[PDB]
């Protein structure tokens, strides 16, 4: 068992079988990550940054919903065919490897399969299917209702969790290399 997950299992009450998912107000929105690293590290230290038009879109979002009611964040990374977690943003983009950085709250850590969720589609996307959006395409709210619905209730088989140990070993060894890289150069 690894401590550093057990330390954020035991202050985070992840996957809660009491989740409202019938918004009555709020902002829902796709997050594309570019690697599974990305997401480790953003539910180890409750962190998001997106891309410069992405951080400027979801800044405003969360300062227009400020104190009118949640932003939800539903994450994939991109090419994986499935959903990995559900976060809400809890603070304005703060700016200056990650440029920008905001903080989220991790909700949901679970693998949900792309096939559970394409028959829900995008009105504001051309009527493409929910799992065939860009980075920080907005989520109608009545679609987003249906979208956490399948998301909180779907009983997942994995999560990235179960690789935590070695996605700790990836981030070790690369920090060494990087270190060491910087050495030579000096």
């Amino acid at each position: 068992s690894h401590p550093v997950l057990e330390k954020l299992k035991a202050a985070h009450s992840y996957n809660p079988k009491e989740f409202e998912w019938n918004l009555k107000s709020g902002r829902v929105f796709i997050i594309k990550s570019y690697s599974e690293d990305d997401i480790h590290r953003s539910i180890k230290y409750s962190i998001w940054c997106s891309t410069e038009h992405g951080n400027k879109r979801l800044d405003s979002a969360f300062r227009c919903m400020s104190s009118k009611g949640p932003v939800y964040l539903l994450f994939s990374v991109n090419g994986s065919g499935h959903f990995c977690g559900v976060a809400e943003m809890k603070s304005p983009v703060d700016y200056n490897k990650w440029k920008g950085k905001f903080d989220v709250q991790w909700i949901f850590v679970k693998d949900v399969p792309n096939n559970q969720l394409r028959h829900i589609r995008l009105e504001n996307n051309d009527n493409k299917p929910v799992t065939n959006s860009r980075d920080t395409q907005e989520v109608p709210l009545e679609k987003a209702k249906q979208v956490l619905k399948i998301i909180s209730s779907y009983k997942h088989t994995t999560s990235i969790f179960d690789d935590f140990a070695h996605y700790e070993k990836r981030q070790e060894e690369e920090e060494v290399v990087r270190k060491e890289r910087q050495s030579r150069n000096k």
